[PDB]
RNA sequence: CCAGGUCUCUCGUCCGG
């Protein structure tokens, strides 16, 4: 990522975008029953709480680019990830309207409940009022695809989601990219057939875990993984991707079967985006609000470690690879031990910010003790060791659960917090109803009893 | 009165076969 120019965008055309600017978080019924050190992000440069000037802070990611040529080894990593997808037989042709607007067998359709962008929303148009779902109506879209076309600019919004203390003052308050109606349609007619192909096969073929659930797969992903487990984390994934990392990700692409659409990879690299009263344009890097980004930085994933096991280790053997990723997020393996650190190491001349796994100190064994994906631990079931429970420490529910957007949904919410928390065990699910129950509106909620979770999840394999 | 992206999983409400 790296910005190219701001400027007034009233002396290139476009128009001034009013952002809310209050955060829609409150407090809790259970503010108080539960500690926590997190609170809403900062949304405006007019916070009392900032440590710090915002918007330097919220435009610090766009870090620069290390390199822009895909050397041999992100060539090999290339060859050895494409022939993988290639075993999948993946339906390489456009997706119709029709499908792209309103969906297909592995693919949902748009999210009527969110903004339509650029221009649509400086009209007040939404989608509601261009999509149909019931039946279908594509007569819309088209004119609008016909009329505005597509490439359009982004539009930048801070997202209203708790953070925690020292990233409030900070001011690293996270960015959006309201991706365009158009651009979603446009890359969803491009790559439907790839989005539905990994979301039917999470596992280690596609190397993704789009599309899995982790009550079942946590039971599958031991089996896949191979004797050795490695792991670590990235420091701003998609801000420190360089424009290698894309070429080699058109290579996949043309090596799979889409070589006439990986134009649509170059668009989303040289992007304008909108934000309050200006307009910059960022050069390199995917935005985040855009179609497929979880699937490609997924499928960059791929390659990156790949990239790194091939320069670190001679001779290994790619083909004893197993790795499953969720975008940044992955847990790999292999059948002799590798060291992270290592992979670290070389993952500096790519531009790539790798740190221990689980924000430790240092770069340690990782084991089926120690091990996170998607932010939660592998635990086998005390009576059926190869069920495992993936474990969500009770530490993040806690945080959760002390805020609420609408208190309308609180048994909703606390609901679902539930079925995360029960893996934590009958001892530590039962004291989480304790408190729950402690204040009079918990115990007007329906809360599922830690044998009924039991039941369900036995019965659901 | 609204206003804030892309996705996945699940749950709930409701409604169908
Ligand atoms: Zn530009």
């Amino acid at each position: 990522g790296e910005i190219q120019w701001m400027r007034p965008s009233k002396e290139v055309g476009y128009p001034i975008i009013n952002a809310p600017s209050k955060t829609k978080l409150e407090p809790s019924a259970f503010h108080y029953v539960f500690e926590g050190v997190k609170e809403p992000a900062v949304l405006t440069k007019n916070d009392p709480r900032l440590k710090t000037d915002f918007e330097e802070a919220i435009f610090s990611k766009y870090v620069g680019n290390k390199i822009t040529e895909v050397d041999e080894y992100m060539k090999e990593a290339v060859d050895h990830y494409a022939g993988q997808l290639m075993s999948l037989d993946i339906n390489t042709e456009q997706m119709c309207l029709e499908d792209a607007m309103y969906g297909t067998d592995g693919l949902e359709a748009l999210d009527l409940s969110t903004s339509a962008g650029y221009p649509y929303v400086a009209m007040g148009k939404k989608k509601r009022d261009i999509l149909n779902k019931q039946t279908r109506d594509t007569k819309e879209m088209q004119k609008l695809l016909d009329t505005y076309g597509i490439n359009l600019p982004l539009v930048t919004y801070v997202k209203d989601e708790l953070r925690s203390k020292t990233k409030v003052e900070q001011g690293k308050s996270r960015l959006i990219e309201a991706s365009s109606l158009n651009d979603s349609v446009a890359m969803r007619m491009a790559f439907g057939n790839l989005y539905a192909a990994f979301h039917k096969n999470p596992g280690v073929i596609t190397g993704s875990a789009v599309g899995c659930d982790p009550d079942l797969f946590w039971s599958k992903i031991p089996v896949l993984m191979e004797e050795k487990l490695f792991a670590f984390d990235y420091t701003g994934y998609d801000a420190s991707l360089s424009p290698a990392w894309f070429e080699a990700l058109k290579m996949v692409l043309e090596k799979i079967g889409f070589g006439d659409r990986v134009d649509y990879i170059d668009y989303l690299n040289h992007s304008h985006h909108l934000y309050k009263n200006k307009t910059y344009c960022v050069k390199g890097g995917m935005p985040s609000g855009c179609s497929g980004t979880s699937i490609f930085n997924s499928m960059i994933n791929n390659l990156i470690i790949r990239t790194l096991l091939l320069k670190t280790y001679k001779g290994i053997d790619l083909d004893h690879l197993k790795m499953i990723a969720y975008g940044d997020d992955v847990i790999a393996s292999y059948p002799h031990e590798v060291d992270a650190s290592l992979l670290a190491q070389s993952g500096k001349d790519y531009g790539l910010t790798m740190t221990p796994a689980d924000k430790s100190a240092t770069f340690e064994t990782v084991t089926w003790e120690n091990v996170t994906f998607l932010k939660r631990f592998f635990r086998a079931d005390e009576k059926y060791p190869f069920l495992i429970h993936p474990v969500m420490p009770m530490k993040e529910i806690h945080e959760s659960i002390r805020w609420t957007k609408d208190p309308r949904n609180t048994q909703d919410h606390v609901r679902s917090l539930c079925l995360l928390a029960w893996h934590n065990g009958e001892e530590e699910y039962n004291k989480f109803l304790a408190k729950i129950r402690s204040v009079p509106i918990g115990r007007a909620l329906d809360l599922p009893e830690y044998s009924t979770l039991y039941r369900r999840w036995l019965d659901s394999f």
